[PDB]
């Protein structure tokens, strides 16, 4: 069950979430994602700043050594961290993310936030007042980095992550553009729906990946503990009750019938199994424009400190 890009490639419309906080071990990691794949899942969403892309590429070369699948069959997400957006420094953080997770490959590699950060090895640098570090990169230059990574085919797809319709425009008008991104890939859930970025997507045959899908992991990090809980929502649990579902499989399922590829984060193997079950059911009409009610320009994610930043999305 894929969609079409708009390089020809096709791309699983679920996928599986693999961030964890640093406090779950690594070795969760690997055993989730081999739970993962085992369930049917073939989507496989990581990224350099999750420091797991290890776990999750031996997950993938241990599936494929007990004939599970093929390297063929697996979809695999990387994503450029913002220390690497001058452009000497994609290809070679590419090619370090191939290196960990062993893969010749990826099948998507992301720009993972517009907001470009001091260059270096730190993933959070921070000056001495404890602010993290912002850089200045023209991310056309940045995507013409990328654009040679799937020339040299370390990279199937290329896409974005985290733009606004504005910085997706700088991109789409860029002189001499070679490859458009096949997909934004941005919060998106029942309560913070994206409709209107979803429908300029479209209208370029761009895809929207939908994250946080779920309502995120309430990290304390970032999310408001005051914030409601989406999972909770009456809505979404009257009608899991209606189509003996859970509110996840309702919030999953509200993604694909309005034409999102939707990623889902679980390390609990029952919930990973249960999550797949997406295709088994299907939301009316009426379902769908009441989920669309539930709007609330939410997003789980927030922080006054990027707010300053110039490419701060929202
Ligand atoms: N590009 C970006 O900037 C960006 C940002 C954030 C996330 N992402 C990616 O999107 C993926 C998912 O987003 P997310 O991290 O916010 O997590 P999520 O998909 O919104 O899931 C949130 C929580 O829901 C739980 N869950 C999963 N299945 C469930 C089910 N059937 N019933 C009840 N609860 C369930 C999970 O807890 P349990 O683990 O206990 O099951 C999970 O922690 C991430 O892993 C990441 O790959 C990308
Ligand atoms: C070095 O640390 C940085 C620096 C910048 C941003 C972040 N972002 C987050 O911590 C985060 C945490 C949870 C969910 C989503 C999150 O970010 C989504 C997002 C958006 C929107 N724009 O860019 C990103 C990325 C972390």
């Amino acid at each position: 069950q894929c969609v079409k890009l708009n390089d020809g490639h096709f791309m699983p419309v679920l996928g599986f979430g693999t961030y964890a906080p640093p406090e779950v071990p690594r070795s969760k990691a690997l055993e989730v994602t081999k739970l993962a794949i085992e369930a049917g899942f073939r989507h496989i969403d990581s990224a350099h700043l999750y420091n797991n892309e290890e776990q999750v590429g031996l997950a993938i070369r241990s599936k494929i050594a007990d004939g599970s699948v093929k390297r063929e069959d697996i979809f695999y997400t990387s994503k450029l961290w913002s220390t690497f957006h001058r452009p000497e420094l994609v290809r070679p953080a590419l090619e370090n993310s191939l290196k960990k997770a062993q893969l010749d490959y990826v099948d998507l590699y992301l720009i993972h936030s517009p907001m470009s950060l001091k260059p270096g090895e730190e993933l959070s640098p921070t000056d001495e007042n404890g602010k993290v570090i912002f850089d200045i990169v023209d991310l056309c230059t940045t995507w013409e980095a990328m654009e040679k990574c799937k020339d040299a085919g370390l990279a199937k797809s290329i896409g974005v992550s985290n733009f606004n319709r504005r910085q997706l425009e700088m991109i789409l008008n860029k002189p001499g553009l070679k490859y458009k991104p096949v997909c934004n890939q941005v919060e998106c859930h029942p309560y913070f729906n994206r409709s209107k970025l979803l429908d300029f997507c479209k209208s370029k045959d761009i895809v929207l990946v939908a994250y946080s899908a779920l309502g995120s992991q309430r990290d304390k990090r970032w999310v408001d503990p005051n914030s409601p809980v989406l999972l909770e929502d009456p809505v979404l649990c009257a009608l899991a009750k209606k189509h003996k579902r859970t509110p996840a499989l309702i919030a999953l399922r509200y993604q694909l019938q309005r034409g999102v590829v939707v990623l889902a984060k679980s390390y609990n193997e029952q919930r990973i199994r249960q999550n797949v079950q997406v295709f088994e059911f299907q939301l009316t009409a009426e379902d769908m424009k009441a989920i669309d009610g539930l709007d609330r320009n939410l997003h789980y994610f927030n922080s006054d400190s990027f707010a300053s930043h110039p490419n701060y999305p929202y």
